């Protein structure tokens, strides 16, 4: 119910079609905190353990040791979903300010809000 | 490329969970144009004709007459989704720069990059 931006929860993103990221996996809350408190829905970015290195400017690496993670992981700002809050299950961790500034950069690049080819 | 940021397509969003927007409905391409060229996925915002007027800062009105819609509609920047391109069916229209400026502001608000409302 009462999530905060920067929180990481488990969520089932299934069912999916084609190259949509499915499965029960960590997701990062990226919605504003007004909707996070008051809305039945939340906007999340999928997290994967299939890669550990950011290949693209829409990727942000998570160090497993520093956070709640079993494996070094990558937040995929190209894989964003508005999900009903019923999909969220247990909380895993909360990302710090420096991590979220990286997230904001990748998220703005993903959504064409700032330049893709610029180093910011 | 396939689609361009600002393109509006029908997309088959079914099935969904809870308060997620579903069905076959118009959606607005909001992913950057580099991703739109190369990626199998596209990021979109759901459009609804259940509401005609924007009374929340995450909402942008679409005038049907101007844009070749059947019914005046609202773009819901709190309802955004990465979908496989296979979900896109027919192109409806392309929103102009004035509309896309309003979208970008609604997206910044939705995603907590600027204040949700003006703070006294």
């Amino acid at each position: 119910m009462i999530v905060k931006r920067g929180d990481v929860y488990f969520a089932d993103l299934s069912p999916v079609v084609g190259s949509e990221q499915g499965g029960v996996r960590p997701v990062l809350v990226i919605q504003n905190d007004i909707g996070n408190r008051f809305s039945p829905t939340v906007i999340v970015a999928a997290i994967t353990a299939q890669i550990q290195k950011a290949k693209l400017p829409t990727h942000v690496e998570i160090d497993a040791k520093k956070y709640g993670f079993e494996r070094d992981s990558v937040i995929l700002l190209e894989q964003i979903r508005t999900i009903d809050k019923q999909r969220l299950t247990d909380k895993i961790t909360h990302l710090d300010e420096v991590m979220m500034i990286r997230v904001d950069e990748a998220l703005q690049i993903s959504l064409g809000l700032i330049d893709f080819l610029e180093h910011h």
